[PDB]
Protein backbone atom coordinates (compact mmCIF):
# COMPACT_ATOMS: atom_id res chain seq x y z
CA UNK A 1 0.00 0.00 0.00
CA UNK A 2 3.25 2.17 0.27
CA UNK A 3 4.51 3.95 -3.55
CA UNK A 4 6.27 7.54 -4.52
CA UNK A 5 8.08 7.14 -1.44
CA UNK A 6 11.51 10.22 -2.06
CA UNK A 7 14.57 8.85 -2.23
CA UNK A 8 17.75 11.08 -2.95
CA UNK A 9 20.65 9.74 -4.71
CA UNK A 10 23.43 12.49 -4.50
CA UNK A 11 27.03 12.00 -6.76
CA UNK A 12 29.24 13.85 -6.68
CA UNK A 13 29.02 14.70 -10.73
CA UNK A 14 27.53 13.41 -13.94
CA UNK A 15 29.87 14.58 -15.98
CA UNK A 16 31.78 11.32 -15.76
CA UNK A 17 30.82 8.10 -17.87
CA UNK A 18 30.38 6.24 -14.45
CA UNK A 19 28.52 9.00 -12.79
CA UNK A 20 25.85 8.87 -15.94
CA UNK A 21 25.64 5.38 -16.34
CA UNK A 22 24.83 5.15 -12.14
CA UNK A 23 22.28 8.00 -13.20
CA UNK A 24 20.80 5.70 -15.88
CA UNK A 25 20.22 2.24 -13.35
CA UNK A 26 18.96 4.38 -10.81
CA UNK A 27 16.39 6.18 -12.88
CA UNK A 28 15.35 3.21 -14.13
CA UNK A 29 15.10 1.21 -11.05
CA UNK A 30 12.86 3.88 -9.22
CA UNK A 31 10.61 3.15 -11.82
CA UNK A 32 10.58 -0.14 -11.25
CA UNK A 33 10.09 0.15 -7.46
CA UNK A 34 6.99 2.75 -7.99
CA UNK A 35 9.56 5.47 -5.94
CA UNK A 36 9.89 9.01 -6.31
CA UNK A 37 13.67 9.80 -7.11
CA UNK A 38 15.74 12.86 -7.00
CA UNK A 39 19.51 12.52 -8.41
CA UNK A 40 21.41 15.35 -7.19
CA UNK A 41 24.53 16.68 -9.32
CA UNK A 42 27.65 17.39 -7.02
CA UNK A 43 29.09 19.71 -10.06
CA UNK A 44 32.37 18.34 -8.94
CA UNK A 45 32.19 20.72 -6.14
CA UNK A 46 31.80 19.91 -2.25
CA UNK A 47 30.65 23.07 -1.48
CA UNK A 48 27.58 22.00 -3.44
CA UNK A 49 27.97 18.13 -2.83
CA UNK A 50 27.20 19.18 1.14
CA UNK A 51 24.75 21.59 -0.05
CA UNK A 52 22.74 19.14 -2.06
CA UNK A 53 22.55 17.06 0.95
CA UNK A 54 21.37 19.26 2.88
CA UNK A 55 18.47 19.92 0.88
CA UNK A 56 17.95 16.13 0.84
CA UNK A 57 16.97 16.65 4.04
CA UNK A 58 14.90 19.87 3.76
CA UNK A 59 13.32 18.20 0.81
CA UNK A 60 11.74 15.15 3.01
CA UNK A 61 14.06 12.30 1.62
CA UNK A 62 12.37 8.78 3.00
CA UNK A 63 16.37 7.66 2.39
CA UNK A 64 19.29 8.82 0.85
CA UNK A 65 22.36 7.12 -1.20
CA UNK A 66 25.07 9.27 -1.16
CA UNK A 67 28.56 9.10 -3.32
CA UNK A 68 31.08 11.37 -1.95
CA UNK A 69 33.43 14.06 -3.82
CA UNK A 70 36.19 13.66 -0.60
CA UNK A 71 36.85 11.52 1.75
CA UNK A 72 36.51 14.45 4.44
CA UNK A 73 35.02 17.51 3.00
CA UNK A 74 31.83 15.74 2.63
CA UNK A 75 31.43 14.18 5.86
CA UNK A 76 29.44 17.07 7.87
CA UNK A 77 26.65 17.00 6.03
CA UNK A 78 26.58 12.86 5.80
CA UNK A 79 26.77 13.37 9.91
CA UNK A 80 23.83 15.57 9.81
CA UNK A 81 21.75 12.85 7.85
CA UNK A 82 22.54 9.98 10.53
CA UNK A 83 21.61 12.62 13.20
CA UNK A 84 18.27 13.06 11.30
CA UNK A 85 17.69 8.93 11.16
CA UNK A 86 17.28 8.91 7.61
CA UNK A 87 18.02 5.46 5.94
CA UNK A 88 21.30 6.03 4.29
CA UNK A 89 24.06 4.32 2.37
CA UNK A 90 27.10 5.37 0.53
CA UNK A 91 27.79 4.35 -3.30
CA UNK A 92 30.86 3.83 -5.31
CA UNK A 93 32.72 6.71 -3.32
CA UNK A 94 32.82 6.43 0.63
CA UNK A 95 33.57 9.13 3.48
CA UNK A 96 36.25 8.84 6.26
CA UNK A 97 34.49 7.59 9.08
CA UNK A 98 34.57 5.50 12.73
CA UNK A 99 30.85 4.45 11.98
CA UNK A 100 30.31 4.42 8.29
CA UNK A 101 26.85 3.08 6.80
CA UNK A 102 26.20 0.76 5.25
CA UNK A 103 28.29 0.58 1.56
CA UNK A 104 27.33 -0.71 -1.87
CA UNK A 105 30.05 -1.38 -4.49
CA UNK A 106 33.18 -3.46 -5.90
CA UNK A 107 35.88 -3.57 -3.11
CA UNK A 108 37.85 -1.09 -4.87
CA UNK A 109 41.51 -2.50 -3.45
CA UNK A 110 40.59 -5.86 -4.18
CA UNK A 111 40.43 -4.80 -7.54
CA UNK A 112 43.63 -2.80 -8.03
CA UNK A 113 45.17 -5.80 -6.87
CA UNK A 114 43.61 -7.77 -9.53
CA UNK A 115 44.33 -5.36 -12.00
CA UNK A 116 48.37 -5.19 -10.95
CA UNK A 117 48.37 -9.14 -10.62
CA UNK A 118 47.15 -8.96 -14.59
CA UNK A 119 49.44 -6.89 -15.54
CA UNK A 120 52.62 -9.41 -13.57
CA UNK A 121 51.35 -11.99 -14.98
CA UNK A 122 51.66 -9.85 -18.69
CA UNK A 123 55.45 -9.28 -17.65
CA UNK A 124 56.54 -11.76 -15.19
CA UNK A 125 59.86 -10.53 -15.13
CA UNK A 126 59.43 -7.11 -14.62
CA UNK A 127 57.95 -3.40 -16.45
CA UNK A 128 58.20 -0.10 -16.24
CA UNK A 129 54.68 1.24 -15.61
CA UNK A 130 53.29 4.78 -15.90
CA UNK A 131 50.09 4.98 -13.30
CA UNK A 132 47.49 7.64 -14.00
CA UNK A 133 45.12 7.98 -11.23
CA UNK A 134 41.96 9.63 -10.35
CA UNK A 135 40.44 12.49 -8.27
CA UNK A 136 42.98 12.22 -5.35
CA UNK A 137 40.77 12.97 -2.31
CA UNK A 138 37.87 10.45 -3.80
CA UNK A 139 38.03 6.95 -1.94
CA UNK A 140 37.47 4.89 -5.28
CA UNK A 141 40.89 6.58 -5.86
CA UNK A 142 42.17 5.67 -3.19
CA UNK A 143 41.33 2.65 -2.76
CA UNK A 144 41.87 1.20 -5.86
CA UNK A 145 45.72 2.81 -6.02
CA UNK A 146 46.58 1.57 -3.44
CA UNK A 147 45.52 -2.15 -4.28
CA UNK A 148 47.87 -1.24 -7.66
CA UNK A 149 50.71 0.42 -5.51
CA UNK A 150 50.76 -2.65 -2.74
CA UNK A 151 50.34 -5.28 -5.58
CA UNK A 152 53.07 -4.16 -7.79
CA UNK A 153 55.40 -3.71 -4.50
CA UNK A 154 54.83 -6.89 -3.93
CA UNK A 155 55.88 -8.34 -6.92
CA UNK A 156 59.34 -6.57 -6.17
CA UNK A 157 61.82 -3.65 -7.75
CA UNK A 158 60.97 -5.68 -10.85
CA UNK A 159 57.84 -3.59 -11.73
CA UNK A 160 59.10 0.47 -11.70
CA UNK A 161 56.37 3.15 -11.69
CA UNK A 162 58.32 5.85 -13.89
CA UNK A 163 55.39 7.89 -13.46
CA UNK A 164 52.97 8.85 -10.96
CA UNK A 165 50.68 11.33 -12.29
CA UNK A 166 47.07 12.40 -11.18
CA UNK A 167 44.64 12.40 -13.96
CA UNK A 168 41.65 13.68 -11.97
CA UNK A 169 39.65 10.54 -13.99
CA UNK A 170 39.28 12.69 -17.01
CA UNK A 171 39.99 11.70 -20.54
CA UNK A 172 41.39 15.13 -21.34
CA UNK A 173 43.92 14.40 -18.33
CA UNK A 174 44.92 10.85 -19.65
CA UNK A 175 45.42 12.40 -22.88
CA UNK A 176 47.79 15.65 -22.12
CA UNK A 177 49.56 13.63 -19.73
CA UNK A 178 50.89 10.71 -22.10
CA UNK A 179 51.30 13.38 -24.78
CA UNK A 180 53.44 15.19 -22.48
CA UNK A 181 55.61 12.86 -20.74
CA UNK A 182 56.32 9.37 -23.34
CA UNK A 183 58.70 11.94 -25.45
CA UNK A 184 60.64 12.74 -22.06
CA UNK A 185 61.24 8.92 -21.32
CA UNK A 186 64.95 7.68 -22.56
CA UNK A 187 62.87 3.88 -22.99
CA UNK A 188 59.20 3.28 -24.20
CA UNK A 189 57.57 1.91 -20.65
CA UNK A 190 56.10 -1.19 -21.19
CA UNK A 191 52.31 -0.29 -19.52
CA UNK A 192 49.90 2.41 -18.57
CA UNK A 193 47.91 1.12 -15.83
CA UNK A 194 44.87 3.65 -15.63
CA UNK A 195 42.80 4.04 -12.53
CA UNK A 196 39.45 3.99 -15.07
CA UNK A 197 38.33 3.98 -18.94
CA UNK A 198 38.47 7.39 -19.37
CA UNK A 199 42.05 8.16 -19.03
CA UNK A 200 42.81 5.19 -20.52
CA UNK A 201 40.76 6.23 -23.50
CA UNK A 202 42.33 9.51 -23.28
CA UNK A 203 46.22 7.42 -23.10
CA UNK A 204 44.68 5.80 -26.61
CA UNK A 205 44.22 8.46 -28.58
CA UNK A 206 47.76 9.68 -27.19
CA UNK A 207 49.11 6.54 -28.35
CA UNK A 208 47.39 6.77 -31.57
CA UNK A 209 48.96 10.33 -32.21
CA UNK A 210 52.03 9.66 -31.59
CA UNK A 211 52.09 6.85 -34.39
CA UNK A 212 51.47 3.64 -31.97
CA UNK A 213 50.01 0.48 -33.04
CA UNK A 214 47.37 -1.37 -30.51
CA UNK A 215 49.36 -3.03 -27.99
CA UNK A 216 52.88 -1.52 -28.58
CA UNK A 217 52.60 0.06 -25.02
CA UNK A 218 49.75 -2.04 -22.84
CA UNK A 219 47.09 -0.29 -21.33
CA UNK A 220 44.35 -1.04 -18.42
CA UNK A 221 41.29 0.99 -17.66
CA UNK A 222 38.43 0.05 -14.89
CA UNK A 223 34.73 0.77 -15.25
CA UNK A 224 33.77 -2.22 -18.16
CA UNK A 225 32.25 1.38 -20.13
CA UNK A 226 30.80 -0.03 -23.97
CA UNK A 227 33.90 2.39 -25.39
CA UNK A 228 36.47 0.78 -23.40
CA UNK A 229 35.13 -2.61 -24.02
CA UNK A 230 35.35 -2.05 -28.16
CA UNK A 231 39.02 -1.03 -27.58
CA UNK A 232 39.71 -4.62 -25.73
CA UNK A 233 38.33 -6.06 -28.35
CA UNK A 234 40.29 -4.26 -30.84
CA UNK A 235 43.69 -4.83 -28.82
CA UNK A 236 43.90 -1.23 -28.24
CA UNK A 237 42.78 -1.94 -24.12
CA UNK A 238 44.50 -5.33 -22.67
CA UNK A 239 41.68 -4.72 -19.39
CA UNK A 240 39.16 -3.20 -17.77
CA UNK A 241 37.63 -4.07 -14.91
CA UNK A 242 33.14 -4.60 -13.98
CA UNK A 243 32.33 -2.62 -10.94
CA UNK A 244 28.83 -3.52 -11.56
CA UNK A 245 27.28 -0.53 -11.02
CA UNK A 246 23.45 -1.47 -12.30
CA UNK A 247 23.85 -4.38 -9.36
CA UNK A 248 25.17 -1.53 -6.87
CA UNK A 249 22.86 0.89 -7.71
CA UNK A 250 19.63 -1.48 -8.17
CA UNK A 251 20.75 -3.20 -4.96
CA UNK A 252 21.34 -0.10 -2.80
CA UNK A 253 18.12 0.84 -4.06
CA UNK A 254 16.34 -1.77 -3.15
CA UNK A 255 17.63 -1.85 0.23
CA UNK A 256 17.01 1.55 1.53
CA UNK A 257 13.30 0.98 0.08
CA UNK A 258 12.62 -2.18 1.99
CA UNK A 259 14.03 -0.39 4.87
CA UNK A 260 11.46 2.25 3.97
CA UNK A 261 8.41 0.10 3.98
CA UNK A 262 9.60 -3.02 5.51
CA UNK A 263 11.94 -1.78 8.33
CA UNK A 264 14.42 -4.39 6.57
CA UNK A 265 18.15 -4.20 7.36
CA UNK A 266 20.27 -1.92 5.35
CA UNK A 267 23.16 -4.84 4.75
CA UNK A 268 25.05 -2.80 2.22
CA UNK A 269 26.97 -4.82 -0.93
CA UNK A 270 30.33 -5.89 -1.20
CA UNK A 271 32.28 -7.59 -4.25
CA UNK A 272 35.34 -8.37 -6.22
CA UNK A 273 35.06 -6.45 -9.58
CA UNK A 274 35.06 -8.35 -12.35
CA UNK A 275 38.20 -8.22 -14.62
CA UNK A 276 37.45 -8.13 -18.61
CA UNK A 277 39.70 -8.94 -21.08
CA UNK A 278 39.13 -9.95 -24.94
CA UNK A 279 38.38 -13.86 -24.15
CA UNK A 280 35.47 -12.47 -21.72
CA UNK A 281 33.79 -9.61 -22.61
CA UNK A 282 30.58 -11.39 -22.69
CA UNK A 283 30.62 -11.46 -18.56
CA UNK A 284 30.76 -7.54 -18.84
CA UNK A 285 27.05 -6.36 -17.35
CA UNK A 286 27.43 -3.79 -20.79
CA UNK A 287 28.32 -6.25 -23.40
CA UNK A 288 25.07 -5.54 -25.06
CA UNK A 289 25.60 -1.86 -25.67
CA UNK A 290 29.14 -3.33 -28.05
CA UNK A 291 27.44 -2.60 -31.61
O1 LIG B 1 3.82 10.63 -9.72
C1 LIG B 1 4.22 9.66 -10.70
C2 LIG B 1 5.46 8.88 -10.23
O2 LIG B 1 5.03 7.57 -9.84
C3 LIG B 1 6.09 6.75 -9.33
O3 LIG B 1 5.58 5.47 -8.93
C4 LIG B 1 7.13 6.51 -10.42
O4 LIG B 1 8.09 5.59 -9.88
C5 LIG B 1 7.72 7.85 -10.88
O5 LIG B 1 8.62 7.58 -11.98
C6 LIG B 1 6.58 8.82 -11.29
O6 LIG B 1 7.04 10.17 -11.53
O1 LIG C 1 34.16 9.39 -10.16
C1 LIG C 1 34.86 8.14 -10.40
C2 LIG C 1 35.00 7.89 -11.90
O2 LIG C 1 33.73 7.79 -12.54
C3 LIG C 1 35.76 6.57 -12.19
O3 LIG C 1 35.76 6.41 -13.61
C4 LIG C 1 35.15 5.37 -11.50
O4 LIG C 1 35.97 4.17 -11.70
C5 LIG C 1 35.03 5.64 -10.02
O5 LIG C 1 34.44 4.54 -9.40
C6 LIG C 1 34.22 6.94 -9.73
O6 LIG C 1 34.13 7.10 -8.31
Amino acid sequence: SMKDELVVFSLPNLSSPFEVQLQKVAVETSKKLEIKLQVLDGQSSSTKQASDLENAITRGAKGIIISPNDVNAISGAVEEIIKEKIPAATLDRKVESSKPVPHFGANNYTGGQEVAKAVKAKYPNGAKIILLTGQPGSTSNIERTKGIRDELAAGGDKYKIVVDQTGNWLRSEGLRIIESVLPTLKEKPEVIISANDDMALGAIEALRSQGLKAGDILVTGFDSTPEALARVKDGWLYLTADQRPSFAVSTALEQVVGNIRESKEVSGADYPPKIILKDNLQEAERFAEIS
